[PDB]
């Protein structure tokens, strides 16, 4: 049994010793074996100095830009310094160079009380100072990344370990593993054996299967191991260590812990007898409940009882405890650090919290106390169980400061809070109430969970309707900005905003400027910022201080069922979490149980960022539990009808349906959907996608009619933001002067639409723009299939969401200069009536019916107040407030400046004008059963369209519902079917399609006279059809005695 070593045999001596009045310093260079001759060194230098710390350097040199201090002298292992002294008594501060860069990141101080003889040795990229060539040498070959994967009990996998002929798992329970004075690794170890991969560990993590496996005896203690640091080391046949990597653990925690682990519920548990904790902390060394009093003062430590065959702690208490404030004290190795942690840390489970979450609390969601009056007998205002039930979902995206933060009709105290939606008397309020009552039917809520970038304690916050002297107080960012003056000034930080409007410009962006800093501590953001997953919000609230949100939380939910008559969704975020690591604030999940909930990096061990922030693992059985237990108290205690999954793409396709499978047995008509975009994931797992979902019953948003209508595409910045028009701003037919968009990429635009409409069913048939016969599925969509659903239950189409320019934005960058206010206002509504009249489930952005603008921002997420604003007083959309963010807008100044003042900015008559043509289309939704089929079978056997192939007039959309004999029961006893006909061309246009058919426009379009969509048009004897410019109508074959023989879909 060799004793693995640091490579001590072939060390560097030492070039040289220091004498007199003279500082050596060696600058080892692990040269390589072929090493014929010495190295260039002569670009190599110190940069000396002897401030008031250290003083002992003799005439040090001066300029940075001075590479005269070149090497004394070089070997076969790196150059070397003799650095003059005036006293061998103190310390010197140098710099190693290779010319102007820093070959080390760091200042280093040469203590000569730690260093006698004066001849210390340094290593490129290392921030330690050693005493000896020797010492720095062997410190190259020490712990480095951490490529080393234990997947299972047995199982280990390591590239590094390679053909190697001593390959050791090494470990130490409150050390760090290193190669002690000497330079040998006396710690205690397991030896590895070279294996092959097994097929569970294959199928577990794909993306590993190729690495060299290797083979763990069976009687190892893998407990004892997990308790502290575990080190993979390599070496030849003579011990010499060769590399030495950290590991990754979550496979084997999974292994050894989960199904065991699983059976267990956690969280502060209260019931009859009292009340029990559980936490999961496998690795953990100890756990120990901290109770506190409301003043936050330590009443008990209790060491927790640990769970061997879980690896799961817990303590039983009286029923007393309701109420208590508490944390877990650990004691728990954490491998990004290398240490053993000490720290408190809040509870993942948690269902209650302090203010800012500063501590978790023990509560019982189910007592009445914190429960509105009737709650328990809340129903769902609208059915969710039939495919047809959903398809008549339509969904408004709210966010509890946009509703209410501008509002002077709603209570000051409940702006921008939960409670705001019971204040009936408000503008807002009454709004909503309107457009429930016209056909929306449900109100999806950014995060309302508890998010982590807004300070729940007032006196921190600053918002823009308070003193600028308040934002000074708060702000240091400010007081040290060109801002500064307004400090001592009498007004709000919105009244200064406002007078900087007027001379705010491209070249002069001073809104954006002070909006930018006033944003660090405000009340404003989206939230996608995941504290803890399963306690509300606490800015909220109008007390942030323990339970009370709870309560009004559930008031808010029970508003909108109840008074306004809306379903709920909630925007949730399980794919990430604020932070990680065992030092931030925000961190609580990795610092519990350290590299198992995020997923990391497979070579250095670094939690990955493709979300934004910190990326988490569902594909780890704890997450996935949490994950489903969170979702079950939103769904049993909050009453919540469906979920919208934020990047649920990076979430294994399993794990969803899981999930939906354990909800389902609570509330069988729960609804999940969310974004399937690529995550770039599927080497690890099969992600829930809009492709890999057909057929499930998850839905996913669809870009396809999105990007037909609004034109381009997400990622479009500069002059791209105007050429790139859609349908819904006259693609091909009233062009702008800067776009080059054919008539055959126009049509194909509308191929795409007509294709949305339909549900994007992959297996729909269609006429394309040349004449040809195709399938959903055959509709290119830059490069990938464009219908992909099995049912439009599984589509959610849309053309304006929180995330990117809104739709009126959008509609200011691409619309030709010719087209006037109004008919921007007609384009809006084009835009909207493709989703709100087709087959899949309708969502939109709170404002749409209020031409909404951000003053063209467009990820508006922590843009404040100001840039978010919706004033349910008509004054105006928002639109020209200032110019947007620079750091992420500062690209499309130019082409903003050049389209910002077409046309004049919506007022009181163009927002009424909007919000009419937008409940006329909710209303026409929900008019007929034959908007919303719901079954895939069923819209193939009644959707058609006309007006299609190369003979087709461009931006003339029509859609036929079949309701007659040939499609098979009559489903609308009014009608033998239904014309949808969307104009969205600057001409008028005539169909003659329906020739004696006897087609009558909509009873609803009729009322509305010459405010609707349809005003103008025109039904003739002959049975022609003639549509105005940027109309909308829909038409109907009255039924008669029997069924009639409507609309039949054309054999194709
Ligand atoms: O604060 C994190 C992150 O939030 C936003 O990004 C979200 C986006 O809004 C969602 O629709 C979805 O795409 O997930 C993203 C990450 O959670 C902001 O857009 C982004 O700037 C910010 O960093
Ligand atoms: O937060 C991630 C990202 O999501 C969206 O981008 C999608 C895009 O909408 C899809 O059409 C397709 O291109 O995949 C993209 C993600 O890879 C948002 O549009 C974007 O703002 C956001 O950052
Ligand atoms: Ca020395
Ligand atoms: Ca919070
Ligand atoms: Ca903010
Ligand atoms: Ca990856
Ligand atoms: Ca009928």
């Amino acid at each position: 049994d060799v004793v693995v070593r640091l490579p001590d045999v072939a060390v560097p001596g030492e070039a040289v010793q220091a004498s007199a009045r003279q500082a050596v310093i060696h600058l080892v260079d692990i040269a390589g074996i072929t090493s014929s001759t010495p190295a260039d060194y002569a670009t190599k230098n110190l940069y000396l100095w002897n401030n008031e710390t250290c003083d002992a350097l003799s005439a040090p040199v001066a300029d940075w830009n001075d590479v005269s201090t070149t090497p004394t002298g070089s070997d076969k292992y790196g150059p070397y310094w003799v650095i003059p002294l005036t006293k061998e008594s103190g310390c010197i501060n140098v710099i190693v160079r290779d010319g102007t860069n820093k070959l080390i990141d760091s200042d280093l101080r040469v203590s000569f009380s730690d260093f006698t003889d004066r001849t210390v040795s340094v290593i490129a990229g290392n921030s330690a100072v050693y005493d000896s060539r020797a010492d720095a040498f062997r410190a190259a070959f020490g712990v480095a990344l951490a490529d080393a994967h234990w997947v299972d009990k047995t199982t280990l996998l390591w590239p590094g370990g390679e053909n190697k002929p001593i390959v050791r798992l090494y470990y130490s329970h409150s050390s760090k593993v290193a190669a002690d004075s000497n330079g040998e690794f006396s710690d205690k170890y397991v030896k590895l054996t070279p294996t092959t991969v097994n097929q569970q560990v294959s199928m577990r993590f794909p993306h590993l299967a190729s690495y060299p496996a290797f083979k763990l005896p069976d009687d190892v203690n893998v407990d004892e191991l997990l308790q502290g640091e575990t080190v993979a080391i390599a070496a030849e046949s003579d011990g010499i260590l060769s590399s030495a990597t950290q590991v990754q653990t979550a496979g084997v925690l999974d292994d050894t812990y989960a199904a065991a682990a699983e059976a267990l519920s956690y969280g502060a548990q209260l019931t009859d007898s009292g009340v029990t904790f559980r936490v999961w902390a496998p690795t953990a060394q100890q756990v120990e409940l901290v109770i506190y009093s409301a003043d936050k003062k330590v009443i008990a430590s209790h060491p927790m009882t640990r769970d061997s065959a879980s690896g799961a702690w817990s303590w039983q208490g009286g029923s007393d405890l309701k109420g208590a404030f508490y944390r877990y004290a650990m004691t728990v190795y954490h491998p990004q650090s290398r240490k053993v942690e000490q720290y408190e840390v809040t509870d993942p489970y948690a269902h209650s919290l302090s203010t800012n979450s500063e501590y978790s609390q023990v509560v019982d969601l189910n007592d009445s106390a914190l429960k509105p009056e009737g709650w328990d007998g809340l129903t769902m205002p609208h059915a969710q169980k039939t495919k047809a039930d959903l398809a008549k979902m339509t969904i408004h995206e709210s966010h509890i400061r946009d509703l209410s933060a501008w509002d002077q009709t709603v209570p000051a105290e409940l702006r921008g809070k939960y409670l705001a939606l019971t204040a009936q008397e408000s503008n807002m309020v009454q709004h909503l109430k309107q457009l429930s009552a016209s056909g929306v039917t449900h109100i999806e809520l950014l995060p309302v969970f508890d998010l982590a970038t807004v300070n729940e304690f007032s006196d921190k916050v600053a918002d823009i309707q308070q003193p600028f002297s308040r934002l000074c107080e708060v702000n240091s960012a400010v007081k040290s900005s060109e801002f500064a003056g307004y400090c001592d000034s009498g007004s709000t930080v919105e009244e200064v905003l406002t007078q900087l409007k007027q001379n705010d410009s491209k070249d002069n962006p001073q809104v954006q400027a002070l909006n930018t800093l006033v944003a660090q501590t405000d009340s404003y953001n989206w939230g996608y910022d995941p504290f803890h997953y399963t306690v509300p919000e606490g800015s909220y609230a109008t007390d942030p201080e323990g339970t009370a949100r709870i309560k009004e939380f559930r008031t808010m939910i029970q508003a909108i069922k109840q008074d306004l008559g809306m379903n709920v969704i909630m925007d949730v975020v399980y794919n990430h979490t604020n932070a990680a690591g065992p030092t931030d604030r925000t961190s609580v999940l990795d610092k519990i149980v350290p590299w198992y909930y995020q997923r990391l990096n497979e070579t250095t061990g670094s939690v990955e960022s493709a979300t934004c922030c910190s990326d988490s693992a569902p594909e780890h059985r704890m997450f996935a539990k949490l994950i489903a237990d969170s979702l079950a108290v939103w769904t049993t205690d909050y009453k919540i009808d469906g979920f919208r999954f934020d990047l649920m793409l990076y979430h294994p396709k399993a794990q969803i349906l899981s999930a939906w499978e354990r909800i389902k047995a609570l509330n069988p008509d729960i609804y999940f959907f969310g974004e399937g975009w690529d995550s770039n994931q599927s080497d690890r797992f099969e992600i829930a996608s809009q492709i890999n979902l057909k057929g499930t019953g998850i839905g996913t948003f669809s870009d396809r009619l999105r990007d037909a209508v609004r034109g381009g595409g997400p990622f479009d910045s500069g002059d791209a933001l105007r050429q790139n028009q859609g349908v819904g701003s006259g693609a091909g037919v009233l062009p702008n002067e800067l776009t080059t968009l054919s008539d055959d990429q126009a049509r194909h635009l509308a191929d795409l639409t007509r294709l949305g409409m339909a549900g994007n069913l992959a297996d729909f048939v269609l006429i394309d723009k040349d004449g040809a016969v195709k399938r959903g599925s055959e509709i290119d969509y830059n490069g990938a299939p464009g219908g992909y659903a099995a049912d439009p239950t599984e589509v959610v189409n849309y053309v304006s969401k929180h995330d990117n320019q809104t739709l009126w934005d959008m509609i200011s960058y691409k619309a030709a200069q010719e087209a006037d206010l109004d008919t921007r206002v007609r384009m809006q509504a084009v835009s909207l009536a493709t989703v709100m009249l087709g087959q899949g489930i309708a969502f939109d952005q709170q404002g749409s019916e209020l031409l909404r603008s951000k003053s063209f921002t467009r990820d508006s997420y922590d843009s404040g107040d100001w840039f978010n604003r919706v004033d349910y007083s008509l004054q105006d959309n928002n639109y020209n407030v200032g110019m947007p963010r620079s750091s992420d807008d500062g690209s499309n100044y130019d082409i903003i400046a050049r389209v910002k003042d077409a046309v004049a900015t919506p007022g009181e008559t163009e927002l009424k004008q909007m919000t009419a043509f937008y409940q006329e289309l909710t209303a026409l939704r929900k008019s007929s059963p034959l908007f919303t089929l719901g079954d895939g079978a069923t819209v193939m056997k009644r959707v058609d369209f006309r007006n299609t192939g190369a003979d087709q007039q461009t931006g003339l959309l029509v859609m036929t519902i079949d309701d007659g004999m040939q499609a098979g029961a009559s489903l609308d006893s009014r009608v033998d079917g239904i014309v949808v006909a969307i104009n969205a061309a600057p001409e008028s246009r005539t169909l003659q399609d329906f020739a004696g058919t006897s087609l009558q426009l909509s009873a609803i379009q009729q009322a509305a006279g010459d405010r609707s969509l349809a005003s103008g048009v025109q039904v003739a004897a002959d049975g022609s059809v003639t549509l105005p410019a940027w109309s909308v109508a829909v038409l109907e074959l009255p039924q008669g005695e029997s069924q009639g023989a409507g609309l039949p879909v054309s054999s194709k």
